[PDB]
């Protein structure tokens, strides 16, 4: 009988550290529907007056918030297996770890937070395109009502790619915490003034 691996590796966020992204991240989406250069383009964000998106970021997680590395779907997933059996990761087990958020971000998908991670994190980061390891690495806060959890990911590294070419332009708007960038089709991304830091311990999750 073979040992099975969890759902998926990833860093859990303390009480307080998830307390504080989370808050964060509804004073983010507070500003954002009630700015101007949000209402303007809401054409591009909605098919169908003032949209709340705490409210259209319906789905949130309920508990603790994570970052992931490893998707195992206890050991269906490819390289599932060889990611488990790693030192690193299996060294870093249960050990805590401090996460540097740069950035949150809105596509009409999800709302999330960017997640820069140390070399040492890094380590940590499965190596299983065309930007950085780990780029992909994100804090989900919210999700729309038919949209999944790994739609963040996706959404982080299509933001980023538009960053690449600088398709960011100029800020269209100074928010108390950072600056404010409109990169069309629904997207928008807030560029901390200082990284926050968040506590995190690395762990799997077997739900
Ligand atoms: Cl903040
Ligand atoms: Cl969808």
């Amino acid at each position: 009988e073979k040992d099975f691996l969890p759902l998926y590796f990833g860093w859990f966020l303390t009480k307080k550290s998830s307390e504080t992204l989370r808050k964060a991240g509804q004073v983010f989406l507070e500003e954002l529907g009630n700015h101007k250069a949000f209402k303007k383009e809401l054409r591009h964000f909605i098919s169908g007056e003032k949209l709340e998106l705490v409210s259209y970021f319906g789905k949130r997680p309920p508990g603790v918030l994570h970052c992931a590395t490893k998707f195992c779907d206890y050991g269906k997933a490819a390289g599932a297996e060889e990611y488990a059996q790693q030192e690193v990761v299996k060294r870093s087990y249960g050990k805590a770890f401090k996460l540097s958020i740069s950035a949150l971000f809105v596509t009409p998908k999800t709302a999330g937070a960017q997640v820069v991670l140390t070399d040492q994190e890094l380590q940590l980061w499965p190596s299983d395109e065309g930007l950085p390891p780990g780029s992909r690495a994100h804090v989900t806060l919210g999700c729309a009502a038919d949209v999944q959890p790994v739609q963040t990911g996706l959404d982080l590294l299509d933001i980023l790619q538009q960053v690449k070419g600088g398709s960011q332009g100029e800020a269209v708007g100074e928010l108390p915490r950072g600056k404010l960038y409109s990169l069309g089709k629904g997207r928008w991304m807030l560029s901390l003034t200082k990284k926050m830091e968040v506590k995190a311990i690395f762990t799997g999750y077997y739900g």
